[PDB]
DNA sequence: CGGCATACG
DNA sequence: CGTAG
DNA sequence: GCCG
């Protein structure tokens, strides 16, 4: 088992679901306390289990696996022996965890804002609604639409959104293309948001495109909220006899950068952090969603595909459906 | 022990 | 500070 | 919390 998640296939569904979910509770709780290091370790240990070819049945099977030390191994041992881990259950039913999770899941609210609200005694969404004076425009939108935004987005929803985005993009710039990214590109059947990457085959024609796209969507009455190259919107998606709010991200990249932006926006989050860590620490190259930089020769690697990028990093190619780290 | 990814709005 | 993957 |  390789030590970096970008070195191993990770499918969407796997053979250690319960174990990985428990470790990801502890990872999330570490984040709510600001312990980014512990969050990462628990996230990586969870992802190792997702990559295994069969169920862990015995503690012996953890020996030699990367990111399993005393703590993550104890968690697994208790779940193997009792079907529950007392630490995990204590986190689950703690008022701190429940409230931080409820608050941070609001669009516009991060750990730091949720933490300050928690320290102020706030616990519920209606607590936040009673003092709108204390909210940003973005948070007011996230709270107004919170119920819809908590409802799973389905693939049928995605196909309808993509057609309307393509129609606005085609008017903004003939020849521009729309690619579905994020978790749907990794094969998920449901999601909590939809992500699109927009480019044009003639380098430079994409400049100025996103304002033109947004203005057209707004004029069609489709934009419930928006605020450049990245747009974090809330779309009005028609539904049987009604509609629902859906989070949509629209991103523009020049075709020279498109492989890097595709790679980054396709995720997963952990996969991209691990890929960039691997790039820098093992290969001495600096990766982001714009490009891959050699800091010794001071040159950018030209890529025509994701396959190019994996090759330039010395990694076996992984299709999106195996990047579910 | 230091590191933990790296951007944009 | 928020957002993204 | 774990790795190197
Ligand atoms: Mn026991
Ligand atoms: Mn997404
Ligand atoms: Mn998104
Ligand atoms: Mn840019
Ligand atoms: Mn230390
Ligand atoms: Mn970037
Ligand atoms: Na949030």
């Amino acid at each position: 088992m390789p030590a970096y998640a970008c070195q191993r296939p990770t499918p969407l569904t796997h053979h250690n679901t319960g174990l990985s979910e428990a470790l990801e509770i502890l990872a999330e709780a570490a984040g709510f306390e600001g312990s980014e290091g512990r969050l990462l370790t628990f996230c990586r240990a969870a992802s190792v289990l997702k990559a295994l070819p069969s169920p862990v049945t015995t503690l012996s099977q953890l020996q030699g696996l990367p990111h399993f030390g005393e703590h993550s191994s104890r968690v697994v041992q208790e779940l193997l022996e009792h079907g529950v881990c007392e630490e995990v259950e204590r986190v689950r039913r703690s008022e701190r965890y429940q409230t931080m999770k409820l608050f941070t899941q609001i669009f516009g609210v991060g750990v730091k804002t949720a933490d300050r609200w928690y320290r102020e005694g706030l616990r519920t969404l209606d607590d936040l609604r009673e003092q709108p004076q204390k909210l940003t425009q973005q948070q007011k939108a996230g709270l107004q639409h919170h119920q819809d935004l908590s409802t799973p987005v389905l693939r049928s929803d995605v196909d309808a959104l993509q057609q309307v985005v393509e129609e606005a993009v085609g008017q903004a710039l003939p020849g521009a293309t729309v690619t579905l990214t994020g978790g749907f590109r990794r094969g998920k059947l449901q999601g909590h948001d939809v992500d699109f990457l927009i480019t044009h085959p003639k380098e430079g024609q994409e400049a100025g495109l996103l304002p033109r796209v947004m203005c057209r969507l707004q004029d069609q009455g489709l934009i419930l909220y928006h605020q450049f190259e990245r747009s974090f919107c809330i779309f009005r998606l028609p539904q049987p006899g009604s509609w629902k709010a859906v989070r949509v991200d629209l991103v523009v990249a020049p075709v020279s950068q498109f492989p890097f932006a595709l790679l980054g926006w396709t995720g997963s989050k952990l996969f991209q952090r691990e890929l960039r860590r691997f790039s820098r620490k093992e290969k001495g190259l600096w990766l982001n969603s714009h490009g891959l930089f050699d800091p010794e020769q001071k040159t950018f690697f030209q890529a025509a595909s994701e396959e190019d990028i994996f090759r330039h990093l010395g990694l076996e190619y992984l299709p999106p459906e195996q990047r579910n780290a």
